[PDB]
């Protein structure tokens, strides 16, 4: 059991499934020029929540889960299995046997 | 609250954000021949969860997710929101504001 803070002030776009279903990766974008930043992967998914939290208002139309503006990312390592936790009113939980992630510092 | 199965014999092949997140799309084969059978469109989600509790074997190199065979599909309607759970041993449920689907 270990704990660290990755991804300093990234923006979350798209969250993508891949290796028949058994792979989540999440991408990012930098807050600055907002280009293309990098990514964490999660490799045999243990599971995955979104709860919205009722933050995001859907009355309104510019509001949507996309692009989520992170200050940053929670990772925990176990023994067989690491978590990441996103935590901005939205919380996204993962659970995987390995978390890898690009690049490995800004 | 009315409950209701649907989308027997089912296989779950993709699981798809939109391009701003409030949407998510399960698109489906049969379990036949696998040709497109159809999708269910989760709108304004309000949580998703995805637990595959042990029915993936990691260890077996062939095991994966994806296709998922599924039997049926409960759906909730509640007054404010609607609900989809798929449970074979993996299971997710998606609650949204609005769940549509075809074919009906």
């Amino acid at each position: 059991h270990m704990k660290k803070n990755i991804f300093h002030n990234v923006s979350l776009y798209e969250i993508i499934f891949s290796d028949n279903g058994n792979t989540l990766t999440l991408s990012f974008t930098d807050t600055i020029e907002g280009n293309y930043f990098g990514y964490i992967k999660c490799s045999n998914i243990l599971n995955f929540k979104l709860d919205t939290n009722n933050f995001v208002d859907y009355e309104d139309k510019e509001d949507s889960l996309f692009p989520l503006f992170i200050p940053e990312i929670e990772l925990y390592k176990y023994q067989f299995y690491s978590e990441i936790i996103i935590d901005v009113g939205i919380i996204i939980k993962i659970s995987a046997e390995t978390i890898n992630f690009e690049p490995l510092g800004k």
